[PDB]
């Protein structure tokens, strides 16, 4: 039993809700919140900009030190950093950005990072400003993630389409 509330159950392990991931994280304080990161951990917009803003830029400060030490992530890769005031940990995961021409096949590799964590609050990877089809992202999530994932989402209209079209 966990403290996630109001989610629709899609499969044994995947749950979904129309919600603002910032507000969800602040309420639940999950062990792991997933950020929709880029390889430079530059948290400008979308989920990343919103999460970073909620940390008063502490996420960006920590991220800049991470990059200075380790260099950029790989598309499809991830790193674990602090969750600041939002969660114990933040798993920064880089899905392919279609608006940069990146290979959508890398979306499965991106979701594989979730399997290293028993429970996660997460957005749909590569959706929103990353330019992928969210119906596809949800399908890849369900077919790749085996741990317990709580998908937040932001767009109410999009949520209804994802539910009604789910196979
Ligand atoms: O595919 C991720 C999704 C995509 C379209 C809704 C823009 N973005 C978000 N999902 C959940 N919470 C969020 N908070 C801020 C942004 C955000
Ligand atoms: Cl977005």
């Amino acid at each position: 039993v966990n403290s996630f509330s109001g989610y629709l159950k899609l499969t044994d392990n995947v749950y979904i809700k129309n919600a603002d991931i910032v507000e969800e994280a602040k309420k639940v304080k999950p062990t792991v919140v997933v950020n929709a990161a880029n390889v430079y951990l530059k948290h400008g917009g979308g989920v990343a900009g919103a999460l970073n803003k909620a940390t008063n830029n502490a996420m960006q400060v920590e991220s800049d030190d991470y990059i200075a030490t380790n260099g950029p992530l790989k598309v499809g890769g991830s790193c674990v950093l602090s969750g600041h005031n939002l969660a114990k940990h933040c798993l920064h995961v880089v899905g392919p950005n279609v608006n940069k021409g990146e290979d959508i096949q890398l979306l499965k590799s991106a979701y594989e990072n979730f399997n290293q964590h028993e429970v996660l609050l997460a957005p749909l990877l590569s959706a929103g400003i990353f330019g992928a089809d969210p119906i596809h992202s949800l399908r890849v999530c369900v077919d790749t993630v085996r741990t317990n994932v709580y998908l937040a989402v932001f767009d109410k209209n999009l949520y209804d389409k994802l539910v009604s079209s789910f196979l």
